[PDB]
């Protein structure tokens, strides 16, 4: 299980000094000197916060779990010394709020919909084959590349986004919040100063909808508009939405998403 990588079908036995620190991203980007692959590497230090470290070694646990699943980044092996534990996960270009920030406006639909398919099967797999409950679904935790693929991150994949219910199908809720800030580049409680304020608007106002006014498809809106039910028990879980004809169009629908992340990404800072 450990002192190997597994970087595509290939396995090699290597050691912590078999890789090159270019830099952090503790996440460390680090090049494999044997082949050249640049991966992504924690390091979990001995001496860190027990608290810190309970939750990586929750979220890895989940991941080597998930290894059949395409949709949540995997761990390409682990080294382990005697001060530290060092984690290597894929490297994934950057995540979907930065790609918000680089882009200064609304995702376009097709991506978001590429996106929905991903998320959502990635949480169905959790909860069917693991018990696992995310918890905390936000464009943060939404890895997108330069391939394309698009995958859950592993931060807190082991269990302002708050479903009422939670103030089960809670991260349905997230999601829904997450496609509306992601689609219109506002997130829909932007004005309030304090966490509080944020449950209360939640609880009190009507959820807030995609606008109809910008070209989005009639599924777009009616999966957010199920996505973001009040009563919970209303909400529809994972199997109802994986029926969504939101979920079918771009489950075959053929969305060159590498391209565009490509764009996005030449885009200057």
């Amino acid at each position: 299980q450990t002192g190997y990588l597994t970087i595509g079908g290939q396995r090699y036995q290597a050691e912590i000094n078999d890789l090159e620190n270019l830099g952090e991203m503790q996440v460390w980007k680090m090049r494999f000197r044997k082949t050249g692959h640049v991966i992504a590497v924690k390091q979990m230090r001995r001496s860190g916060n027990k608290e810190e470290n309970k939750r990586i070694l929750m979220d890895l646990d989940v991941v080597l779990k998930s290894h059949d699943c395409p949709y949540i980044v995997q761990c390409f092996g682990t080294f382990i010394t005697n001060t530290d534990v060092f984690i290597a996960m894929e490297l994934m270009g950057t995540c979907a709020e930065k790609l918000k920030k680089r882009m200064q406006g609304p995702i376009p639909e097709r991506i978001l919909g590429k996106m929905t398919v991903a998320i959502v099967k990635a949480l169905y797999y959790l909860k069917e084959k693991h018990g696992v409950i995310h918890r905390d679904v936000k464009p943060s935790n939404i890895l997108l590349d330069e391939r394309g693929q698009i995958k859950l991150c592993d931060f807190g994949i082991s269990g302002a986004y708050m479903a009422p219910e939670r103030i089960i199908r809670a991260d349905v809720w997230s999601l829904g919040i997450s496609l509306v800030e992601l689609a219109t580049g506002q997130f829909p409680y932007k004005n309030c100063k304090t966490d509080f304020e944020v449950l209360t608007k939640v609880l009190q106002e009507e959820p807030p909808l995609l606008p109809g006014h910008m070209g989005f498809s009639g599924d777009f809106q009616s999966f957010v508009k199920d996505c973001l039910t009040k009563d919970h028990r209303k909400r529809p879980k994972y199997n109802k939405l994986l029926e969504h004809s939101f979920i079918k169009r771009y489950e075959t629908l053929e969305v060159d998403v590498a391209s565009w992340f490509k764009d996005v990404m030449a885009k200057t800072e």
